[PDB]
């Protein structure tokens, strides 16, 4: 059973202008995912030092980055807390209607594209580069759910029939065609030393056969 849903108004907007606005430095995505992973990693890490069972579905806290040049895809995966599908459905646990009000009167006053992070909706940065995003995320609270969009205003949410992946969120960017040197190993490795060179978690860049 696949559930669609439409974006809210705001978040709709903010897409909008993240796919059509002429920003070249559209590297910053990575940073801003890898920032996510790591609020994510700091909450169940938070959240375990009162109850050590909130590790039992994985006690390794890392992200891994995940080229794939044969589908096109960069994914960026983590063992952070996850997401129920309640916080899925409400913009990926993002204060996104607000944090976009607020982002657009900052561009009106200044600010740039690679700001996005600063207003809680780094996310849909990912729309900087990826024609499509799959997020597959486990809370301890809840069942495994993959959430999609190509934006064009709708996602959909469906329990996830893939590989059980114990705790945590994995952002698949279905890379746009002139984007693919995000799949390059000398390229992660730059950007993650020019954005995320000290950040609390451990970052594998996986190589490919
Ligand atoms: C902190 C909520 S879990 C989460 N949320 C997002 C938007 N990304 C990641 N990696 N994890
Ligand atoms: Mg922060």
């Amino acid at each position: 059973e696949v559930e669609t849903f439409a974006f809210q108004a705001e978040i709709a907007q903010l897409m909008s202008l993240i796919i059509n606005t002429f920003y070249s430095n559209k590297e910053i995505f990575l940073r801003e995912l890898i920032s996510n992973s790591s609020d994510a990693l700091d909450k169940i890490r938070y959240e375990s030092l009162t109850d050590p069972s909130k590790l039992d579905s994985g006690k390794e806290l890392h992200i891994n980055l995940i080229p794939n040049k044969q589908d096109r895809t960069l994914t960026i995966v983590d063992t952070g807390i996850g997401m129920t599908k309640a916080d899925l459905i409400n913009n990926l646990g993002t204060i996104a209607k607000s944090g976009t009000k607020a982002f657009m009167e900052a561009l009106q006053a200044g600010a740039d594209i690679s700001m996005i992070g600063q207003f809680g909706v780094g996310f849909y940065s990912a729309y900087l580069v990826a024609e499509k995003v799959t997020v597959i995320t486990k809370h301890n609270d809840d069942e495994q759910y993959a959430w999609e969009s190509s934006a064009g205003g709708s996602f959909t949410v469906r329990t996830d029939t893939g590989e059980p992946m114990g705790r945590g969120t994995k952002v698949i960017l279905h890379l746009k065609e002139d984007q693919t040197e995000y799949l390059e190993e000398r390229r992660i490795k730059e950007i993650v030393k020019k954005h995320s060179q000290f950040i609390g978690y451990p970052i594998t860049l996986f190589v490919e056969k």
